[PDB]
């Protein structure tokens, strides 16, 4: 699981309400969050499994 999988989901400064997934290191699973629509960081995925294939474990 790469380093950016541990960094909190960044909404960003734009004001859209779009639902994306980000890995949640405390649960060990990906959970949704609201992306504002610009300047996506890496822990920002468009399905639960893309998130887990990148940020998941064994």
């Amino acid at each position: 699981r790469p380093d950016f999988c541990l960094e909190p989901p960044y909404t960003g400064p734009c004001k859209a309400r779009i639902i994306r997934y980000a890995y949640n290191a405390k649960a060990g699973l990906c959970q949704t969050f609201v992306y504002g629509g610009c300047r996506a960081k890496r822990n920002n995925f468009k399905s639960a499994e893309d998130c887990m294939r990148t940020c998941g474990g064994a």
